[PDB]
RNA sequence: GUAA
């Protein structure tokens, strides 16, 4: 409810970037309405938030070819997959760069 | 391996705590050999490490009643469930406290 | 463990 998502689509994946107002409470997970995504594509998840949030979100996209978790130092780290990307693989993405010009956070 | 686990087992869950040497690289996920756990029980995961490690780990226990991700400020945040516990619920455990006296990290 |  009080947390907004952005959904950027590319051929090889759909990036999902979240933004959080202030501190969050775990209770909020009961109410998050997760962006719907093209299931023929792996997903990359980014956003500044605590670990539980990321884990929660990553799970919710498990039915997809893969889930990669962004890390500004490295890129997007595959953490689970059903595709030819393997866990530990790194997708070259720079999120700070893709979000230039600014993106509507729905 | 570069990474050791501890498993503390309790009626209402199996706590899994990890410890990491150095800065890890994502490659390592190809090699982690995950502790096998009583499936009649949810799991709690704790350890200082990057997000992708946690997310990876949490996924790997998804076959259990639930997965909760530890947070020293709050307790253990459920992030997946097939038991009574709901996502966003908080299990009351203090890991810094349960590890007093030292626990063999296998 | 609020992008170790």
């Amino acid at each position: 409810a009080s947390m907004k998502f952005a959904v950027i689509d590319r051929k090889n994946f759909t990036l999902i970037h979240f933004e959080i107002e202030k501190p969050i409470k775990p209770e909020i997970l009961k109410e998050i309405e997760i962006p719907s995504v093209d299931t023929r594509k792996g997903v990359v998840i980014s956003g500044r938030g605590p670990i539980w949030l990321h884990c929660f979100l990553a799970h919710k996209y498990h039915h997809t070819p893969f889930v990669a978790v962004y890390d500004p130092r490295l890129g997007a780290v595959v953490v689970q997959s059903h595709s030819e990307l393997r866990e530990g693989d790194v997708i070259d993405v720079v999120v700070e760069e893709i979000l230039k010009g600014g993106v509507r956070h729905v």
